[PDB]
DNA sequence: TGGCCTGCAACGCGGGCATCCCGATGCCGCCGGAAGCGAGAAGAATCATAAGCCGTAG
């Protein structure tokens, strides 16, 4: 079974590391401005 | 408190007029010296290209 697939699977996958790496990873916040790895670690 | 400005009377010589000599000057012919325009060459400068570090991620 090999299902035809559309090149949009790039754009899909690279928006949503883009999106990942964003939310979770870099940006802190403004009530505590804190990374979730110091989060984790405290 | 001391010196500049000015009225006044007496001494002084320069301005005004006449004139012949002199030196600048316009003109003409002749000789020369920057010039300036374009063109070629040199130096000065700002735009365009390849990472490096910052800290997590694989």
């Amino acid at each position: 079974i090999t299902p035809v697939n559309i090149e949009e699977e790039l754009k899909s996958s690279y928006l949503d590391y883009a999106m990942s790496v964003i939310v979770g990873r870099a940006l802190p916040d403004v009530r505590d401005g804190l990374k979730p790895v110091h989060r984790r670690v405290l």
